[PDB]
């Protein structure tokens, strides 16, 4: 399980592209509020592990590679808890 | 450019596992409603190219092969559409 608290300190880094509420403002980068929190999850370790690759997932792998494995539950966390509307 | 009424009908195959309003049942199945048009096209783009690996990845490139890029194109405009909270 994932602390909640821990993933909105941990998300100041990722609001920038993913949006202080988890709602993106720029199209290309994606919404991630209230996304299955499993998913969340299975996706951060597939491009901290680079699984993950064209069109920009090199930019989030780089954003990935340095987060631990707790990081990830917490962030997963976090972001599955926001509202998906806001 | 993708037309939301073909994709609405192109999503048939679509809806068991990322239910009928774009909202899954299945944890493990990321939800698709209001996200990003762009980032949808990009993702199902990089199923279809094999560019995603790892957890539950395979399962979802063999559903994006057999997609043309108009097909990739009209589903991202449905999906985009749809309310994110449902
Ligand atoms: C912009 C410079 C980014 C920062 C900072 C972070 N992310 Fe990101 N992320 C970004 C892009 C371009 C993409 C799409 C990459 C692709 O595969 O095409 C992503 C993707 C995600 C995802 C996947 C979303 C999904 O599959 O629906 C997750 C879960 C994600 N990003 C999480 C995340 C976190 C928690 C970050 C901070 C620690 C973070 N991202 C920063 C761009 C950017
Ligand atoms: C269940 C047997 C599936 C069917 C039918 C379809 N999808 Fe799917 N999809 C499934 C899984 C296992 C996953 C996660 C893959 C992973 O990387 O872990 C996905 C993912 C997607 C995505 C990515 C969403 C994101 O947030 O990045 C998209 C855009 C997507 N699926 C679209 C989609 C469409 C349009 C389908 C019908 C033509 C389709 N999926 C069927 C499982 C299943």
């Amino acid at each position: 399980a994932g602390d909640i608290e821990a993933g909105k300190a941990k998300a100041a880094v990722c609001a920038a592209c993913h949006g202080q509420n988890g709602i993106s403002q720029v199209p290309i980068y994606p919404n991630l509020a209230g996304q299955k929190e499993q998913y969340l999850v299975a996706a951060l370790k597939a491009y901290k592990a680079g699984q993950r690759q064209g069109g920009q997932a090199p930019v989030m792998q780089g954003q990935a590679t340095a987060l631990s494995d707790a990081d990830i539950a917490n962030l997963a966390a976090y972001y599955a808890s926001n509202p998906a509307a806001a």
